[PDB]
């Protein structure tokens, strides 16, 4: 079942979420499906619960990127070194901005059937997990440019 993403504006996604406490149940395995299917339809490499109006701990990500489902994720970067680099927000459509993000993290949490997962990441995969991470604490790339030159149409830049 596809989703309808909301869009800047909705409150929605401001909020910061609460934990995922049916792992391993029918109807989390049915929402991540949805999610992948929501976030294949879109076009996107990432899709975090609130993009779709459920307030929860959950993200969808993948391309190399492994395809994952995390829930109830937590990130410790692993340097102080940031990159830069292109980001977009399917509720953010036609627009991209350069983010600084951190270059190497750890990334912890569960697959929906209960399992932990916990990886290390850098460049790109980081760079997704770090951006739909701030989607369940209610922060959205715009507020983390600091080069608005960059900020822009995509057909355009
Ligand atoms: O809406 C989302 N994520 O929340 N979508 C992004 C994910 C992303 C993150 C960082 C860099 C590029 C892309 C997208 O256009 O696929």
């Amino acid at each position: 079942m596809i989703r309808d993403i909301i869009r800047m504006g909705d409150k929605r996604l401001l909020r910061v979420a609460p934990q995922v406490t049916n792992l391993g149940s029918a109807e989390l395995h049915a929402l991540v499906s949805d999610m992948f299917e929501t976030m294949g339809a879109a076009h996107g490499v990432g899709l975090a619960a609130p993009q779709i109006a459920v307030d929860l701990q959950l993200m969808v990500f993948g391309f190399a990127v492994p395809l994952t489902a995390l829930a109830n994720a937590q990130i410790e970067p692993l340097s102080d070194e940031m990159e830069n680099g292109w980001e977009g927000c399917l509720s953010i459509p036609g627009l991209r901005a350069v983010i600084p993000r951190y270059r190497y993290i750890r990334y912890r949490g569960f697959a929906p059937d209960g399992s932990p997962i916990e990886r290390e990441a850098e460049g790109f995969h980081a760079r997704v997990v770090q951006h739909e991470y701030d989607h369940l604490v209610g922060r959205l790339y715009p507020s983390r440019i600091e080069n608005f030159d960059t900020f822009g149409f995509d057909d355009v830049l």
